[PDB]
């Protein structure tokens, strides 16, 4: 949930 690089 933070950006797909890793929720």
């Amino acid at each position: 949930x933070l950006x797909r690089x890793x929720x």
